[PDB]
């Protein structure tokens, strides 16, 4: 249903809000991609490992939610979303311009655009 | 109240019924959805339909797919209830997201926490999306 990502270094208050709203519209479905290490500091100063950023997510979700979401690692850019037919990209001020990008690649290869729902974040 | 939506629904197309998707599973019945006067209409389009087959038309789509009749509101000013009425979201489209920013503009200026804006790009192809609540 929903393709959310990110690198959740620290898991602040708009990460929240964001998982808050991919929660509502994909379910407790939803697998939440996390960033490899080398795909987090090309874009930030990031200096906690993957697995740390994935289990901080993991146990957030699981109290305030009751779920342990499923986690993927991010490799590329694009993560699965050129070949998955998704219903929402849930992004932020942060991921939206690639958001934008996967659109734009997802029409050049014929496939349908995916609604981006931006939740903006204040931070 | 959970999540404010706002419109004037003429005619009630894809993007429309993508951001009351959203706002509906945001929000479950503990939405607003704000229907524009046809004052307000006016300015923005050339509206031939009357407010009030506007707010049935959405009221009838509304419980056609989501099997309620939703609180509609009349709006007669730029903000409709919005600089008032505590929302934890504000769903919107790349045509409404300027005023939205504006909204918690003027709440931070009246002593209002911010609401949460969530920006639809409404695409007015795209993906299929199954309409419902998900519970």
């Amino acid at each position: 249903k929903v393709a959310l990502g990110g690198t959740f270094e620290p898991l602040h208050e708009g990460h929240k809000k964001l998982i808050d709203v991919a929660i509502k519209l994909g379910g407790r479905d939803i697998t939440i991609g996390v960033t490899s290490d080398r795909m987090a500091r090309a874009r930030i100063r990031s200096v906690l490992p993957f697995a740390i950023r994935a289990e901080n997510v993991k146990r957030y979700v699981m109290r305030k939610y009751g779920f342990e979401p499923e986690i993927v690692k991010i490799t590329n850019p694009y993560g699965k979303t050129l070949d998955v037919d998704f219903e929402y990209l849930v992004v932020s001020p942060e991921t939206y311009e690639m958001a934008l990008k996967i659109n734009q690649k997802r029409e050049e290869l014929g496939k349908r655009k995916i609604t981006i729902v931006k939740v903006d974040w204040m931070m």
